[PDB]
């Protein structure tokens, strides 16, 4: 079964980030699971990028681009770079991020409300997400 999930979408979204911003790849490396979750894609950033990490570590296009006739998944995430993050907010990377790989639990479409909130709560617009919250507030009342 080729399985390639929303979260890899995510996966793929993520790398989008700035690749200035490293420690974004050791904490997101981290926080997924390195043991099912490792993906192919996932192989070959992990391993390029900890290259990098071991003595000059910023990861460019030029290396996906260097992998033009491999890896085209490779393209995939150039494809990626040329998205730009002009026309999201900031909050289609974490945001959406969490929500996608976090959606695959048993959360249902009110249990998305515990997250949405739960994420923003890091001192986000939240008046207009206490509002939001009454609709959280239907999410926990599912009980």
């Amino acid at each position: 079964f080729d399985n390639l999930s929303r979260q890899e979408k995510a996966e793929r979204a993520f790398l989008k980030h700035l690749m200035r911003d490293k420690d974004t790849f050791l904490n997101y490396y981290e926080s997924v699971d390195k043991d099912n979750f490792t993906n192919q894609h996932f192989k070959y950033v992990f391993e390029v990028l900890h290259d990098f990490y071991a003595e000059n570590d910023q990861y460019n296009i030029s290396d996906a681009v260097q992998y033009v006739n491999s890896n085209e998944l490779r393209e995939t995430l150039i494809s990626l770079e040329q998205y730009n993050l002009n026309d999201e907010p900031y909050e289609n990377e974490i945001d959406d991020y969490v929500n996608v790989i976090n959606e695959k639990g048993q959360e249902t479409i009110e249990s998305l409300n515990h997250k949405l909130r739960e994420a923003t709560r890091i001192g986000d617009v939240e008046l207009q997400k206490y509002y939001l919250q009454q609709i959280v507030a239907k999410n926990k009342e599912r009980m």
